[PDB]
């Protein structure tokens, strides 16, 4: 079993600075996954990284793609930094939607990435912000995920994020929000910023048609996450199958 | 006035470390030639940055893959720890020859790269060793480095190398070998590792075509090159024009 593993910008990052705490835990949780399943890490917060580095403004895409080039191999050393600490090792993988096309690229992706984690590396995917925009503009890696997770032969995406679960109604607006345990088909209906639930249902609907899983839970306390990949329940969350 | 700078991996490694000496003097060498020009450089050495790392076998393509995931993200950081004596930052840009038939990846790219460039961030570059296998089979970048100049609008590449410039015979082979100081035309009967002296060629090839110049000197002694570019006057190498 092998599972891909999506962490949005705001789960690693304030909004002046990255959040090392969050990091430390999810590198821990990544760690303990390793032990169980095979494991790819699609990150996000280059651009947050970034500008710890260069204050420059955010709201300028061409900013963003600077600020993300300055900020990926920062994001990368940290990583690596606290993975140290459980003897592991993050190997730096950029991609696009458009190399998903791509027969040879894919292919030359997969082998890489074979090999990381046949010798116990992880891989670590985030877009390529020089050559593409996508996820900068709109859905925060959310797309990527999910192509990663058909492509590269996994078994489930889980998406980690400020969001824990889906549910009936918009949860931060309506305190009688019910949260969906299952859902098994997305509607049209359902379907610029970091791309909100839609971006996570447009994954799912993508994961589902190619007989794949996404499971969505908080970032912010890896309880949920934790019991579901760990301790095979679900006490929180949402499981798209 | 932009030139691109090509360094191989030669130049800026040793057999099983990085030449962090030479790294240092091409880092001061770009923190002055900065000061006269626009510049964008391109790096290899990723895998024996990655090697330092991680204990495999080089020989292996894939694995050459799997070094330069895990190299490429501490050679930037490498570059940045540099760069920061002159209060500079790096960003990374990872590309592949295919990137640069796409007008809409290119486009993107160029402009990260103008950008990095106005705020006086030091675009470097190298192959995506995910996606493309090219410049790791056969030719550590040269020809990456010839489509960089070209397309980001760069009058000038400055390859950096072994060799101290192109020669009327191999100066490896010849005691009398002349080193060809002016050169106008590719003939098409000069035209696996590096790529030796034909990778090279067919980059100046490629720039004579779209009016831009190229200049061969030596990486490990950069005072032709250095004379060349900060103080106009060729005591060295070869220039292609
Ligand atoms: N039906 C719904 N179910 C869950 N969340 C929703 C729903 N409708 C709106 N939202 C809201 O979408 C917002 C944006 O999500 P977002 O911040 O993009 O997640 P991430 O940062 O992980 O990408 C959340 O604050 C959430 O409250
Ligand atoms: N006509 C020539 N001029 C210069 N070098 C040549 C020529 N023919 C063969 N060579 C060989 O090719 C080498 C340059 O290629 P390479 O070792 O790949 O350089 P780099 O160190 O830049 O990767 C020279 O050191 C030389 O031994």
């Amino acid at each position: 079993k092998r599972i891909v593993v999506k962490v949005g910008s705001h789960v690693i990052s304030e909004e002046n600075t990255l959040s090392f705490e969050r990091l430390k835990n999810l590198v821990a949780f990544l760690a303990k996954l390793m032990e169980k399943y095979e494991v790819i890490l699609v990150t996000s917060a280059a651009i947050s990284a970034g500008h710890t580095k260069l204050d420059i403004d955010r709201k300028n895409l061409i900013n963003k793609q600077v600020l993300a080039a300055i900020g990926q191999p920062f994001l990368i050393s940290v990583y690596n930094e606290l993975l140290a600490k459980f003897n592991k090792l993050g190997g730096q993988i950029l991609l696009t939607g458009k190399d998903f096309d791509s027969r040879k690229a894919t292919k030359h992706a997969k082998n890489a990435i074979d090999m990381m984690i046949n010798l116990g590396i992880l891989p670590i995917i985030n877009e390529n912000d020089a050559t593409a925009i996508e996820e900068i503009v709109f859905g925060d890696n959310d797309s990527l995920s999910a192509y990663a997770t058909h492509f590269f032969d996994a078994d489930l995406l889980v998406i980690l994020s400020d969001i824990d679960g889906f549910y009936d109604k918009n949860p931060s607006e309506f305190s009688d929000a019910k949260r969906l345990e299952k859902i098994t088909h997305i509607k049209e209906e359902w379907l610029h910023g970091t791309g909100g639930i839609v971006t996570k249902l447009k994954a799912a609907k993508f994961l589902l048609e190619h007989n794949k899983k996404m499971f969505l839970a908080s970032g912010f306390d890896l309880s949920v996450a934790k019991t579901f990949l760990l301790e095979d329940k679900q006490i929180g969350g949402t499981l798209f199958e």
